[PDB]
C-alpha cells in the first residue's frame, strides 16, 4: 500500500472550496449528481480499485516494470507482448485537434425552460416546465492550438449540447453577438489570417501580427466584431462572467406552421465581468490553465455556473424594418430595439471523469436542429452546416461519431446506415434499405406533427438566379462598430483604445497599421485619434473630414453593450488573497473571514513559504501557497491583516503583491500597520478611493472592501496606475 | 405497411433445412442460443421494428424519398443536413480489408474440455470439464480479397478467439500442418509472389501464375505445403470437413512450472471431405459464396460444425530427438511419431448478426496467450508477434480496436492506457500511471501462481551472437514432402499430379516450369514423370538419377496425412438434389424423405421452372430451385424419383446435371423409369458401383445410397470419367 | 544470376499478340508510347535494375532472408529495424476499397476532337482538332468488392479523366443511358438493397437476390435501368465492346454566354458485343480476371480501344 | 503510423532520402512512388533479382549487426548493476 495512512490522498466527496482539497474525477467528488446523460454513460465507466492490472485482452501482468529480454541485461525480446500492447497504445494516443477552438473546457449540466412556447415552437424540450434536459457545455477560445493559454485576447465559444427526446439540439454559439465575416466562403481566408503565420507559425493565441490586421483592413465587414475582440470583451474573467449568442437568425416553427425569426442569448448568472489586458497576458504565463481551472473548481465548490437563455423574437412580417439586414451575422440586434425575452435556466454542476474521452472528443455541430427549429438563409450559417458534420471524419475517425460515448442521443436513434470505421451498433434488422417488405418497412418514416412528428423545413420562397454575388444589403460595415464604441463607459473606451494600439505596435509592417487607422477614421475620430497618437501617425484633414455613420434606428447607445455601464456582479464565488505574516492578529482574520463567509467569497492564505503559520493567539494556519506561487492576477482583492508587520514590510514579493494588484485595479484593505504599505502605492496619508483602512479589520471594513468587490474593479484609479512601476 | 398479408416475409425462428426459408441475423433465427459473449452484447444490438427513423443524432425523418431543393425541379441545398448525414456515412462504410485472409465466414459458438489438464498447463479454460468457454470463430482463405470466391485453391485459415476467464486467446491456425516458409522476414516475399501481380493485378484467387511458382523454384522450404495446397487438400468441400492446425509449437506451462512442447489440432467431428478440381474451379463461377452460405445454412439447420481440439505433447528433455526441427514451421509432427490426444470439443451454434459489425472487424492475434501457454523461439511465429498488432493501427482505425464488442474480453481488463482515435472506455482513475499513491497503486500488478496469477514468460536458457542467420537444422527441405506424397490413396496422387500439372500450364514462361519439375524430382520421380509428362518436359539422365530424401524417422507413410485413406464419413447434415417431373410417385417421394430425415440428409427439390408440381397423390411440392439455378457442383448427390419421366427425359438441363454430378463422382441413385437416365452416362444394363437403382425407391435402395454417401464420392469411376464429355 | 541465360524472363518491349509473352508494366513493355500525363509521372517513377536493396531511409541490405536472433536458433530482437519497417509496410498496405465500383480496370490514352466546338462551348479541350488531351481511363462493375469476378451481371462504370489546359474535367459515366433512381437520397437504400446482403454477406456481383428485387417491386422507377440489366448489355464481351453515357443532362457553355443541354455517348469503334449468360456466369469460375486481362492484353497487342 | 498517416511517411518532401532507395515494399495510403519493377518479391528471377542484397564492406556495403554475445534465461528483470 502506496497510499498514505492517514486517507489524505483522496479528496472528500462533498463540496469543497478552491484549493481546499486536490481536484478529482466528477463521479468520484459528487457521485450523487446525476442526470439523464451522466447515467446513460455508466455501461462505459471503468472503475478502478480492487482491479487487477491487465492487458487490453484481460491477461494479468505480473511486472509492469521491465521489458522481456535475453538476461537481465539482454537485448529486448520481440515476443513481449505486454510491453508492445503498452506502446502501441501510447504511441497512438493523439487525434488531430478542432481546426478552430482547440482549446477548451467542458461540464454536464441540465436546462429546464420557464414556461411552455408551445404558442411559438413545438420543440419538445421547450414544451414544459417540468421537462428537464441534460446539457454537456464547451467553452473555448478560436485560435490557438489545444496546448495555447486561456487569458488570451480572443473571442470565446460557447457551445452546448441539449439532448433532448426528439433529438439532440446543439447551440453553438460565441461570447459575442456577430462574427467577423459574412459568407462561409471566406472562413478559410480569414482563419488562416488570424492563425499562426504559415512560414515560421508565430504568434499562437494572439491576432497581434501583420496577416490578421491585413485582412482586417481589406475586408472592412471584420470590423464590428473585432472592436468586440479589442474591447474587454476579449478577455474575460471567468467562463461564468461572459455572455454567449447564437449570432444567426435562425426560425421557431410552431404545431401550426407559422415561423418566427428568433437569435439566441444566454446571460450569466453571476454577472459580466474581465480581466484587464496586462493582467491576462501577464496570467497566460503565470497560470495557462486559468479558465479551465476556475470552472473546475467552481462546480466542485457549488458555484455552479449558471445562464439565463433568452429569445429576441421577430415576427416574419418585420424582416426588412430595420436600418441592418437580419441575416447578416456582422450585424447585431439592438435589446433597446428587440428584448431579451427569458425562456429557462441552464447550471453546470458536474465535471467530467476524463478530459479526452468526454471534452476532447465531443462534437458540436449548428446543423443539429430538432422538429420546432429551422435555419435561414444567413450565408455563414449556411456554409456551417457543410463544415462540422465533414471535419469529424478526420477528427474523430469516420462516420460513426455520434457512437462516441458523449455523443450519443439519449433518445432512440434507428436507421438504415451501416458499418463505417469502429462501428459499435449491432443491427439485427433484416433490412438495410426502404422501402422495404421483409421487415415490414421499420424503422419507418413519421409526418410532421404538433409533436413526436418528423422533421420538415419550413417552405420558405427562394426566387432568383444562381449567382455568387453578395447581398447588397449587406455592404454597410461602420454603423454597428460605431453604435458598440458608443454604448461603452469612457474607461472601457480607453481599454479599446489600448486594445488596438498594442495589436498594431505589433504589426511590423507600419502601412498595415496606417489602413486600419484609416478605417477606424469611418467608424469613430475619437477613437481613431487616440489610437493614432499611440502610434505616432497623424490623421490627415481628409480623414478629420470622414463623415461618420448613422445612428442604428436612432440608437446612439444600446445599454446592453457595456459590461459595466451597469455592474451586475455577484461577489459569490470570488477569492481574495490574504496576505499572512508570522503572528497574525487573530481578531482581525476573524472578521475578514466571518465577512467573506457570509457573502460566499472564497479565500487563500499566503505567506513566504509553504506550511503553517501561528497566530497571536496560537491558532495554526495552513498557508495555500506563497506570494510568488498565487499570484494577484488570481484573485479579485487583496487583504492585509495586522500581526508583525515587520516579517513582510520588506519582503519584496509581497510588496509587489500589491503593487500588482493595485495597478490591475483591484480592491485592496490594509488593517492596523499594513496601512504602511500606502506607500508602496503611493497612496497619500488621507486615502484614497479603493484602499479601504482602519485601525483594525471590523464590521465596517468588511463591508467598504466587499462593496467595492461588488463593483469589481476600481475604475477612478486608472487616472494614478501610470505612474506606479508595476 | 408492405409486407405480405399472410406474414411469410418472416423465417421460423426454428432450425430448418437449408434453402426452406430466408436465412436471417443470428439473434433472430435462434434467439434462445445463449452463452455469455453472446449475451455481453446486448448493451450494442439494435432493433427495428415499431420505431421511427431517424437521424444519427435521433431526429425523426418525415420524408426519406427526397432531397431538399428550391422547388421540386430545382437545385438541392447545402442545408439539407438530413440528406448529407445520411451520404456521409455511405460514403465512409468501406475500411481496409486484411492483407491477408481477407476473405472469410464467421460464427458463435463454445468450448469445453473433457478432463482438469492441470497436471500439464495452468490455463483456466482447461481446468475444469464444466467451465464453459465462449467462442469467436473466423474461416478463411489466403490470397483472394474479401469479394473473392471461396472453393479457390489455396490455404485455409481457422481462427478460434477463446473469450476465457482469464483474457482473450486467439488460436490463430491455418488448415494444413506447416506452413509455405520458415522466418517472418520472408513473409512479404511470399505473400507478393501468391498475390495479384502488381503491374496488373491479376489473378485473383490464384496460385497459377509465374509469380508464384518462381519464388518456389528459388526456396525449396517452401514446397511442403505447395504439396498440401495442391492435393484435395487445397479445396475443401466445407470449413466444416477440414482440419485445423496452429502449425507452431507452442508451450504448455504448468503451475509447478513444467514447460510441455505442443502443437494445436483441430479434428472435424463431420469428417474429412474436398471437392475435385473441376467441380471447385466451376463452383467459383456458379456460387462464389458457397463455403459462406453452407456453413451460414448448416447452422441454422441444427448441424452445428463440431470440431475435436487436440494436442500433440512433447516433453522438454525430447526436442531434439527427431530426423527435424521441432520449432521448424515447414515440417509437421507425424501422428504415428506423436499421437494426438484429445482435449475437448467445440460447437459452433450461432450465426452473427451483421457481418460487418462482428466478422469484417474481428481481430484474432496468436501473441494473444494467456498464463499457462508460451511461445518457443519458431522464427515464424517470433515475427507474427509483432505483425497481428501493427497491422490493426490502420485496419480497425487506431489501438482502440480491442473495445469494438466482438473483441471485448468478457473477463475484466483494467490498465493506465488512454486515450487513442475512438476511446470509448471514460475512465474514472484518478492515476493514469504506476505506481502511484493517489489511487493505491490500483489497479495492482499480481504474482504468478497456479491459477489467476500475473503472466510470466518461461525462464528458457538464450545464447549465442546477434546474427540474421538460418538455423542449419532447418536446411532440408524433401524428405516431409516426400512422406506427405506416399502418405496418399493413388487417386489423392494423382489429384496432386492434376494440381501441379494444372497450375504449372499457367505459368507463362516455360523455364519456370521446368524449374518446379526439377524441385519434384528431388522428391519423388513418380511425381516428377508424371507432371513432366503432362508439360511436355522429359527429364534428363541426372534428374533420373536423384537420390530420394529419407524417410521421417523410419516412416514408410502415415495414413493421418491422407483425406480418405482412414474412413470418418459422416452423412448429417449432407445435401441431395431431387429431380422432380410433374407428376411424381408419392411412394417415391415418401420413401426418399423418410430414410434421409432418419440419416440428418436434406433434400433440395429441383425443377425446370419455378412454383409448384403436384404429386400422384395430391401433395403440393414446392421448388426449391431450377437445375441451372442450383447445380449439381452445391449437392453432395443425386436422386431422381420415378413419376412422369418424360417430362424430364429430354430436358438438356436435367440430362447434364447428371453428367456433371457424374462425372465429379459423386453417387447418383434412379428409381423405376428414371433409370432411362443410365443412357445418358452410359452405365451398362447389370448396373455399376457408385450408381444405386431399383424398380422404386424402397428401404434398401436408399439404404445403399446413404452407405454410398458416407464414402463421399465414387473414386472408381474416375477411370471411366477421364473421358467423359461434361 | 538467377535469370535464365536465354533472356526468356523478359518480354520484348513491342506489341506482341495475347498469350505470347508475359506480360509486363507500360513502361517497359512500351517505353516509347508518351503523352504529356505518362511524361510528367516520370518524376515519381522507379527502376529497379542496377540498384541497391535498400530500407526506405537508404540503407543497404545485407541479408534479406532473416531476422536478427539472440543465436541463429534463438529469439527474434526488437532492435531489427530492417525486419520491423518491412512487416510494418505490409501490415498497412491495403486502403479502403470504393464503395461502389470498387471492381475496375484502368488504361492511359489520348483524346482529339474532330473539329472546333467554339460555336457552342469555350471548353478549352474541344478547341479545334489539333487540341491533344491525355486520358485515363477505369472501367468497372458496380457492386463487388475490388477481389469480386468481372464478367458478372450488373451495370459498368466507365469513368474518363481528361487532363485538360483549363482543369481536370471527370467524365463519370455507365454503359447503359440511365439509372435506377431519381433522386440521389435513395442512393444508400438502391445499393444497399443490390450489396450483399448485411446478415452473412451473401452474393458477390450479383443483383439475384431477395433485397434488390424487393426494392424494385416497391420502385418502380427502377424498372427501365433493371430492363438494361436484365439483357445483354449486362454481360458485355469486352470493355472494348460496350457503349458509354454520361447519363445526366449537362450543359455547354459558350463564350457569348449561351448555354445548350448536352447528354455525353461514347461509341466503341469494336463494336457492340455482349456475352450469352451461361458464358458469362461459368466464365467467372474459369476466369475471374477476363476483362481486366483483355483489356490488358490488347493495348500490349496494338489493338487500342479507341471510342468516339 | 497515425501521425503521419500510414507507412508511406518516408515519401513525404523532408523525409526524403537524398540517396537512392530501392526494395519491394509496395502500396499503402498516399503511395507516390510507382514501381516499374516487374517482380516485388525476392528472390526472383523475372528481374535478375534486382535489386540485390549487398555484403557488409568498408564503404557502401549492407548494414549487418554487431555480433555481440547474448547468454541468459528469458526474464522480465532490471539488471541490479541499475539499482
Ligand atoms: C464554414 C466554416 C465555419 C464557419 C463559417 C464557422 N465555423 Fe465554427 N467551427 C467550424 C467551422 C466553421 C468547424 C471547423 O467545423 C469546427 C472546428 C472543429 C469542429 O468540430 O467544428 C468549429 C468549431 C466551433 C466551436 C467549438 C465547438 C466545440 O467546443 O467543440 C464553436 C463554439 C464555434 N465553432 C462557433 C462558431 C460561430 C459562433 C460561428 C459564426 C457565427 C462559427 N463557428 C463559424
Ligand atoms: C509476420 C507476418 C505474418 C506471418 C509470418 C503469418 N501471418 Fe497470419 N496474418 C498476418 C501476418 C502474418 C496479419 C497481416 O497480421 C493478418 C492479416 C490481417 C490481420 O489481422 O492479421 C494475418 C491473418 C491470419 C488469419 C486470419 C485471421 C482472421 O480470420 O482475421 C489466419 C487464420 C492466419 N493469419 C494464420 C497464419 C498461420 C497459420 C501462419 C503460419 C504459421 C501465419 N498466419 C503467418
Ligand atoms: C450520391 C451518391 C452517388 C450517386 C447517386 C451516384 N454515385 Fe457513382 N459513385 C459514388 C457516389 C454516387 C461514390 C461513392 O462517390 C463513388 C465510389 C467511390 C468513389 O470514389 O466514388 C462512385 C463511383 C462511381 C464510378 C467509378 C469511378 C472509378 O472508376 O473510380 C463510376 C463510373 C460511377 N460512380 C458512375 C455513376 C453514374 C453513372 C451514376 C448515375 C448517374 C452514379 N455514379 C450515381
Amino acid at each position: 500500500s502506496l497510499a498514505p495512512e492517514d486517507g489524505s490522498h483522496r479528496p472528500a466527496a462533498e463540496p469543497t472550496p478552491p484549493g481546499a482539497q486536490p481536484t478529482a474525477p466528477g463521479s468520484l467528488k459528487a457521485p450523487d449528481t446525476r442526470n439523464e446523460k451522466l447515467n446513460s454513460l455508466e455501461d462505459v465507466r471503468k472503475g478502478s480499485e480492487n482491479y487487477a492490472l491487465t492487458t487490453n485482452q484481460g491477461v494479468r501482468i505480473a511486472d509492469d516494470q521491465n521489458s522481456l529480454r535475453a538476461g537481465n541485461r539482454g537485448p529486448t525480446l520481440l515476443e513481449d507482448f505486454i510491453l508492445r500492447e503498452k506502446i502501441t497504445h501510447f504511441d497512438h494516443e493523439r487525434i488531430p485537434e478542432r481546426i478552430v477552438h482547440a482549446r477548451g473546457s467542458a461540464a454536464h449540466g441540465y436546462f429546464q425552460p420557464y414556461k411552455s412556447l408551445s404558442d411559438i415552437t413545438k420543440a419538445d424540450f421547450l414544451s414544459d416546465p417540468n421537462k428537464i434536459t441534460p446539457v454537456f457545455v464547451r467553452f473555448s477560445t478560436v485560435q490557438g492550438g489545444a496546448g495555447s493559454a486561456d487569458t488570451v485576447r480572443d473571442i470565446r465559444g460557447f457551445a452546448t449540447k441539449f439532448y433532448t427526446e426528439e433529438g439532440i439540439f446543439d447551440l453553438v454559439g460565441n461570447n459575442t453577438p456577430i462574427f467577423f465575416i459574412q459568407d462561409a466562403h471566406k472562413f478559410p481566408d480569414f482563419v488562416h489570417a488570424v492563425k499562426p503565420e504559415p512560414h515560421w507559425a508565430i504568434p499562437q493565441g494572439q491576432s497581434a501580427h501583420d496577416t490578421f490586421w491585413d485582412y482586417v483592413s481589406l475586408q472592412p465587414e471584420t470590423l464590428h466584431n473585432v472592436m468586440w475582440a479589442m474591447s474587454d470583451r476579449g478577455i474575460p474573467r471567468s467562463y461564468r462572467t461572459m455572455e454567449g449568442f447564437g449570432i444567426h437568425t435562425f426560425r421557431l416553427i410552431n404545431a401550426e406552421g407559422k415561423a418566427t425569426f428568433v437569435r439566441f442569448h444566454w446571460k450569466p448568472l453571476a454577472g459580466k465581468a474581465s480581466l484587464v489586458w496586462d493582467e491576462a497576458q501577464k496570467l497566460t504565463g503565470r497560470d495557462p490553465d486559468f479558465h479551465r481551472r476556475e470552472l473546475w473548481e467552481a462546480i466542485e465548490a457549488g458555484d455552479f455556473p449558471e445562464y439565463e437563455l433568452g429569445f429576441q423574437l421577430i415576427p416574419e412580417e418585420d424582416e426588412f424594418k430595420f436600418d441592418f439586414d437580419l441575416l447578416d451575422p456582422t450585424k447585431l440586434i439592438p435589446e433597446e430595439l428587440v428584448p431579451v425575452q427569458r425562456v429557462g435556466k441552464m447550471v453546470l454542476n458536474r465535471n467530467p471523469d476524463n478530459f479526452f474521452a468526454e471534452n476532447e472528443q465531443a462534437a458540436f455541430h449548428p446543423g443539429h436542429i430538432v422538429p420546432g427549429l429551422d435555419f435561414t438563409n444567413d450565408p455563414l450559417l449556411q456554409g456551417r452546416l457543410f463544415s462540422y458534420t465533414d471535419t469529424q471524419i478526420s477528427r474523430l475517425g469516420g462516420p460513426n461519431f455520434h457512437e462516441i460515448p458523449i455523443n450519443r442521443p439519449t433518445c432512440p436513434y434507428h436507421n438504415f446506415q451501416r458499418d463505417g470505421m469502429h462501428r459499435m451498433g449491432i443491427d439485427t434488422n433484416p433490412a438495410n434499405y426502404e422501402p422495404n417488405s421483409i421487415n415490414d418497412n421499420w424503422p419507418r418514416e413519421t409526418p410532421p406533427g404538433p409533436k413526436r412528428g418528423g422533421f420538415e423545413s419550413y417552405q420558405e420562397r427562394v426566387e432568383g438566379n444562381k449567382v455568387r454575388e453578395r447581398s447588397p444589403s449587406f455592404g454597410e460595415y461602420y454603423s454597428h462598430p460605431r453604435l458598440f464604441w458608443l454604448s461603452q463607459t469612457p474607461f472601457e473606451q480607453r481599454h479599446i483604445v489600448d486594445g488596438f494600439s498594442f495589436e498594431l505596435s505589433k504589426v511590423v509592417r507600419p502601412y498595415i497599421r496606417e489602413r486600419v487607422v484609416d478605417q477606424l477614421a469611418h467608424i469613430d475620430l475619437t477613437l481613431a485619434q487616440a489610437v493614432a497618437k499611440n502610434l505616432g501617425i497623424e490623421l490627415t484633414d481628409d480623414q478629420l473630414n470622414i463623415t461618420p455613420p448613422p445612428d442604428v434606428n436612432g440608437l446612439k447607445k444600446d445599454p446592453s453593450l457595456s459590461l459595466y455601464a451597469i455592474p451586475d456582479g455577484d461577489v459569490k464565488g470570488r477569492v481574495v488573497a490574504i496576505l499572512l505574516n508570522d503572528e497574525v492578529r487573530s481578531a482581525d482574520l476573524l472578521a475578514i473571514l466571518k465577512a467573506l463567509k457570509a457573502k460566499g467569497v472564497h479565500a487563500k492564505l499566503l505567506y513566504s513559504r509553504m506550511g503553517e503559520v501561528t497566530a497571536d493567539d496560537g491558532t495554526v494556519l495552513p498557508i495555500a501557497a506563497t506570494f510568488a506561487g498565487a499570484p494577484s492576477l488570481t484573485v479579485d482583492a487583496v487583504i492585509v491583516p495586522c500581526g508583525n508587520i515587520a516579517d513582510i514590510a520588506d519582503n519584496g514579493d509581497a510588496n509587489y503583491y500589491l503593487m500588482e494588484a493595485y495597478k490591475h485595479l483591484k480592491p485592496i484593505a490594509l488593517a492596523g500597520d499594513a496601512r504602511k504599505f500606502k506607500a508602496t502605492i503611493k497612496i497619500a496619508d488621507q486615502g484614497e478611493e479603493g484602499i479601504v483602512e482602519a485601525d483594525s479589520a471590523d464590521g465596517s471594513f468588511m463591508d467598504e472592501l466587499l462593496t467595492l468587490m461588488a463593483a469589481h474593479r476600481v475604475w477612478s484609479r486608472i487616472p494614478k496606475i501610470d505612474k506606479i512601476p508595476a
